[PDB]
């Protein structure tokens, strides 16, 4: 009956310009009860501004969508390593994503 998201689904721009910003989803899959999604910019937690939630046959999946900002204190090795983490209750899941800064 309650169960955690199994994964997390995590789209987005995967190369962009330095000084633009990436436009980035994560969608958990279905979980119950509903999961919170918490973003992380190279190892650190930000703010989740807003989040989504769907019901689905299973559970319910929570979406959230952010612009990740590219410049001289978010870009690391001229790449910024973005996860996504869906909690619940009933434990956590999480994909990285890697944003390539190219020259
Ligand atoms: C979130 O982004 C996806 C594309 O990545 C888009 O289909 C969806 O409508 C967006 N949702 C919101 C609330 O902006
Ligand atoms: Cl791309």
């Amino acid at each position: 009956v309650n169960y955690p998201p199994a994964s997390v689904e995590l789209f987005g721009e995967s190369n962009i310009r330095y000084g633009s910003s990436a436009n980035i989803q994560c969608k958990s899959l279905p979980s119950n009860p509903a999961s919170q999604i918490t973003w992380i910019i190279n190892g650190r937690s930000v703010p989740t501004p807003t989040q989504r939630e769907f019901v689905v046959e299973n559970g319910i999946v929570s979406s959230s969508n952010v612009s990740v900002h590219s410049n001289e204190l978010s870009v690391e090795a001229h790449q910024i390593n973005v996860e996504c983490m869906a909690t619940n209750p009933e434990g956590s899941s999480a994909k990285q994503h890697v944003i390539k800064i190219i020259a």
